[PDB]
């Protein structure tokens, strides 16, 4: 691993903070979405969370513990623009203030993801991602950030996982605001989504010079083996997308960030209300951009014709119930580098695990210990093999609210008492401290 | 019934019109939504109805035959304002001009329906009936509706049936735009709704003196007996409404409208979200209003007690599956009557037949003759116990798209071969025309 | 097919019908010792039935005999189509006969005899005894012996008199809706291989029952089969040929509702070629000696059409036109099914037709003027006899055709929802009023169709 | 209940045991003459299983017995918990026996003996055979008569060496989930007086299979409920009260998943109060011949226990705490559930109990240091078996604990997704690699319990 490699966790706003209703915190979709009756596993919502907003200190003082180099975290938006867009609020700016300082203060770098689904409901009232004016509402947001972060910040995340926010929040219905929408709409959202991130990466190159990354969900296709035919095949499946499977593809986001152009079948579509794609929209889309966010916890395997394999009986598996393919966090790092020649950033990867205190009153997560011990083996393989991989966050710094699935999935290095509000360190954050002190030579 | 009493029929945009995509229209979310796989019966879509935008002269033919005295039609917001607000479209304008000059060269008293349901997509777009400018889009609507109509057209009503397009629209999901959205944001459109209501009548008193109504779906409950107390229970159940069920129902509508209040479970409503409902609000919604709608296709009947009973064994039913019930034509205008001590207007009443063309080349209707006749004679009975009945609107005078329904569901007095577009009076329409020219002497 | 002659018209002896089936008119469900059906069970299980109506009473047919045979008179029908309630007569559905159960059908049979009507009896309209349900039905090895021995406790009580039987009404339904779509008694959803088992034992069932049936007075013995023709794009040799393969296609994956699946075992003696290549866990062994039992000599193919779809040149289904004609059950009413559906029976199997169900479900009531008038019920019927008189006169044996039905009646999953009668039923009062088809009906019989 | 005292621990003779169940372990389905079960259908059906698994190969234990056996051993297990495949030794459920069957059983037993394992053998979990099921399976009224002969079978060929059986594992889930629910085999959703049908049949089933159980030599027969104790919200005697009266609560529209609708007819030799007031269409007789035959006497009650439910003052179910410890099945870790359920069952019955299953689905893998570490597994263990150690010093007379399972195997609708095992297995290679949680075990077994 380089020596100035970010070894980080991260975390989501909604997920952790809590204090949904305080100090002029405008509402978000999530907000009103969690409180539907069954919408949530369990009718769980992100109210309290880890209640970090009030314990920001203990959990700064755990990522000083743990000698983490890099914090992934996101903005609230409705947290500093109560209506998402006029009049900023100081109490939710001070907040960030006062954690983005807490970082400083450690020696840890802050990695700022503006966008982490909690789009605010004043927004959504006026139609959301659906709006022609909802980039201008972003850029609004950027501006705010850049303007009160500027100084102290020079990591930003436009998006996080536009795959799951657009393909679960709008065409599946299972996340915020849990629409079921046709491909025509999907597709305007979509192209709202890229032109608010073109306008997104203009504000924040207004000020202090800055790392600016677009985070994408990803599902690496691994080749059935070495031969240069069966890789080529897993390339072809991997950035592969049409019509009626696009949403939760990694070249259908990825193309217009970094190539300014949708993959060939979207200028086919001639559905009823299909929005207008200029040449401008795709200038305005493809601002440069310096790392690619891979977000990975799982892949597929492909036939030597980049079919999709059968799941193998009994395949390891997480609490959440995704298989563990090692391999995954090699061949989605080298062929997101070979297609786009970009920087990568690992910005999420973890396993769900059946977590509990044991008689001895610590958390003992051995699962999760080789869960990261192998992935990580091949992300340091893939940089080996001449991929540029800036750094790698571990999802996540405490067990939080995982979206539909409430608190019945937890993915932390930290064990979080929901009764207490606890924090206790699994082993698994014992030995990712190690790999940090070590910059992964141990593995 | 009164020497003045409005013998009409009744039709609606989206329904009959087609050129959907014609002469500046802008989309509807019934365009849209209608397209969509599965929304509809069979993928069936409004784009060409019944084409009476290009068979005007034909069906005001028909109406001069059948010898009625008002015409109930609903305008395309989307044609007069293609974006549903600023650049209003004077090919959309002229059309309506061409049809309400066909309807006074006729003496055929015009009777505007301003929204039945085709909210323009451009509105849609912005969040629709969830936005707080909602209302503002309607109250400009209803300005340009006043300025290039108000000189010829005296009856307005601002809404048709909006326990329909909120309820179907944004609760059960099977009307556009066909959204399941939580009980604070069917309360938050209703609020919308209603306000815009207010708008629109300040809009329409200015300049020409005319009546304006607000039109209700109603299935009125008809007592066991004329005993008191089985009249009282059955009063009580028909104004009932709870937090759980309301959307459907006349009270939560008509109390807002008419008596400026909403019912008292509404106030005591705190969900997350929750739209906050002022004494302002309550007087700009209860505007003066010069009659009750009332769309009465059939009631339920209930115990002494005010419990819906079952249906009968084998009750007689219609093509579109609900029962004949005559007396919830006698009922419905009395409880409404007794409640609000307003002039009623029944701004449709009709029956979906399994119709078709004879081997004698006639459409053959006596179930609907029957249905009819039935209806009438308690609409009489009403009269004559004392209820203000100022007309009657059949639906409809074609058959038409019938939502999600598709053309499965015939209503017309006219049958539409949807092959040739030809239009065949059924025997219903002769039978209309001897009860409007004998003034209903004879039922 | 070779033309018979235009002129001719129907034949003198054609028998003018009417049809029903125990369950959706009889009622008396649970009295005089009759045994539980599956019927019983199921139109009792919440959800099952619209608004949860059941056949408990229905038409209350059993103890109002004597009033439907006089209207059977009063519309001068030549022959009446309806089924024994197997539990009605052995109510364990084998062994002890119920004689409370035989002496209806006796009563009803002298009743038909005594005013020169022809019973037509159809053994098993879905009825299936509760108590051979429990022993697994139509998956139990025995259940083709079970049959059997209905079989032989009806020619026994009844062969003097009744000389046209129905072995199974619509195998296609009670095996595809009670046991793979599971909306129909006893409501299963079960695999493919089961199904195959289910349909081997209702033929081989239909085998012995035939042989049972030949045994003493001679008869005229039916299979009656759901049909759903397809109608030719145009009269183009190839256009036909394409409606024909379609109507007569089946596969492992779309079966258990087709003709071929069901009439090639019963009247060719061999399934499709594709069941004998399915090797699905637990298929049933089917044997030459199986498929020997099972294509017994038959003397007519009972055809129930109410409608059937329109194809392409290529046999493709098209879509069905914006807006057409159509029954309060939501069918489409497509008057040449009963051209095509018993033309191409005819040209593949070469047997005398009947039309054992045909009619329209309407949304009837009693007008204001007592009267139930049903035009489109008339118009329907004057149609789709029109297409059967065509059939006829370009070479189709057809020996009759029985309006479904003489009673609105339970019509099963909808309940008393769809009423399908020349003879409405206000379930009220029990009243039977006959409506504007009965009486259009009662003029084709008296004419023999020659003013259609 | 009178205290032992906490100081004496686990009894001398305490049973520590491990339970498998045939279809889940021993492949070799369509091998040896064996007979299709309905699991073996079920399973094959489309969409039944997670990713369409089944047991056709599952462990392929038939033909890595000797492997197995010697785990057994390596662990020092005491007593080893196996189903016998019924259609293995009766292909067809009744009629001619198949030796090669047998065969398979014997050289088990011998294994277990030649080591020094008590065997004991669960008679019915839930591989009822096909050829049964083709006759209505426990909807026919000889279902019972079908079960004596099989236990009979059972007795001849097995009661030389076992004197441990049990005739029935978990009627609660093979009846609620195969006949309810319907995600379990055959998969169907029958109506209350078929599920009560059903029921009565297992019951009478079993009073058969104990009468032939106690023909020759003699032996300790139980019968295993599937339990979810309700754990009292304090030690407060009215808390504890309301807790023991939901437990054993039960009406019409909630029973089949109770505890005391099974065994109040096997322990009480009666049902409860509200079956005898159920008039549903078809309920079958309950006659006082029935009860006598149900409530044969037997030595000890099994209960499988995974989990149960808090419950308030007044016995309401409280919600599952946010974030509580669960399984990778999902199912909530709730320690008390061993103490609450063994004492309300001795409290109510006064009988001996046998945890005939206690264990936990992890999410395990092979570590990079080629073990499996399963911690989780480890403390669900040690937590539960700290509750039963407490009951058992509280005075319920507890004869011992079967640790489910021995292998990691197939779970049903879930397939190979649950792992429950303290022994691996790789479905690659059928690999066995022993858990941390089979050495935790080993060593509670080698002490008696003494240091947890």
């Amino acid at each position: 691993f380089p020596k100035d490699f970010l070894w980080g966790t991260a975390t989501a706003s909604y997920q952790i903070e809590g204090a949904a209703f305080e100090d002029g915190k405008g509402l978000n979709i999530w907000d009103v979405f969690s409180h539907q009756e069954g919408k949530i596993f369990e009718n769980h919502n992100g109210d309290v969370a880890c209640d970090h907003y009030n314990r920001l200190e203990e959990d700064l003082d755990i990522l000083s513990k743990l000698g983490v180099k890099s914090y992934r975290f996101s903005v609230s938006w409705s947290r500093v623009l109560p209506a998402g867009i006029g009049q900023v609020n100081h109490k939710g700016i001070a907040f960030y203030q006062m954690l983005i300082s807490g970082l400083r203060e450690r020696g840890i770098i802050p990695c700022m993801t503006l966008y982490h689904w909690d789009l605010p409901y004043a927004l959504h009232l006026k139609g959301g991602w659906l709006n022609d004016d909802s980039p201008n509402w972003f850029a609004e947001y950027a501006k705010v950030i850049k303007t009160y972060f500027g100084k102290e910040v020079s990591y930003f995340i436009t998006f996080n996982q536009p795959q799951v926010f657009v393909g679960c929040g709008y065409l599946s219905g299972n996340h915020a605001p849990g629409y079921q929408l046709p491909k025509a709409e999907i597709v305007r959202i979509a192209h709202n989504v890229l032109k608010a991130h073109g306008l997104a990466v203009k504000e924040l190159r207004k000020g202090e010079p800055c790392k600016i990354g677009f985070t994408g969900a990803s599902c690496p296709c691994i080749p059935a083996s070495d031969r240069k035919e069966d890789i080529e095949a897993a390339y072809n499946q991997y950035f592969s997308s049409n019509s009626n499977e696009f949403v939760f593809t990694d070249a259908f986001w990825f193309d217009p960030v970094l190539k300014g152009r949708y993959p060939k079948w979207v200028t086919y579509i001639n559905n009823v209300s299909m929005p207008i794609i200029t040449k401008e929209d795709m200038e305005l889309i493809s601002q440069p951009i310096d790392f690619v966010g891979l977000n990975i916890y799982n892949g597929k395997y492909v036939n030597e014709d980049g079919g999709i394999l059968q799941k193998k009986q009994g395949v390891p598996r997480t609490a959440i119930g995704w298989p563990i393919t090692q391999e995954a966090l090699y061949w989605g790092p080298r062929f997101t580098s070979e297609r786009y020649h970009k920087p990568i950033m690992i910005t999420e990867n973890g396993m769900s695990c059946h977590d509990c205190i044991s008689l001895d009153g610590k958390v003992h997560d051995e699962n999760r210990i080789d869960y990261m011990h192998r992935y990580l083996l091949q992300l340091k393989k893939a940089i080996a093999d001449g991929v540029d991989v800036e750094g790698y966050y571990a999802w996540s710094l405490l067990d939080n609210f995982e979206w539909a699935n409430g608190y019945n999935d937890r993915f932390g290095i930290t064990y979080v008492d929901y009764e207490t509000q606890q924090r206790i360190i699994k082993d698994s954050g014992f030995f990712y401290q190690q790999i940090i002190e070590t910059n992964g030579d141990l593995l």
